[PDB]
């Protein structure tokens, strides 16, 4: 029920260009890669689709955080207000 | 499935102490704390329990992204790499 979540190093936000959905597949990120290398997470390339929108980690980190604790998504209110204050 | 999240601003791990049940629930964050300050994610007293363990956000975020990117928890011994970079 929860939006899905994937990874991609292929960046292109701090910049504030326009991602494209081939872009961020070529450069997805796997379980294996993501074990054999965690700090991915601290990449600046780093993008996190959440459903059909990308974000930065510093951004889709308290999305995740709230889906995961409390099983369900922050207001899309809160995530605009979000973005203001994280996204690049 | 996966590992229960709960969030707690009673923290401890900074300074190397024992953290208690109690003490953790007396403080725990609820969704719509969280989602008028998501700032609470960045406070230094934010502590992470996954499933019996708790970690600060640094340590946690990794676990965090890869349950949801990739529906399974990273390898233990992974999990302990982790700790041993980005836990106090």
């Amino acid at each position: 029920d929860l939006p899905s979540i994937a990874i991609s190093l292929c960046g292109g936000l701090s910049d504030h260009r326009e991602i494209t959905k081939d872009a961020f597949l070529e450069q997805a990120v796997s379980y294996q890669q993501f074990a054999d290398n965690p700090a991915i997470i601290d990449d600046p390339n780093l993008v996190v689709k959440v459903g059909n929108k990308y974000y930065n980690w510093t951004t889709a980190a308290p999305l995740l955080l709230a889906m995961q604790a409390f099983q369900k998504p922050l207001p899309k209110a809160t995530v605009e207000s979000i973005m203001r204050d994280k996204m690049p």
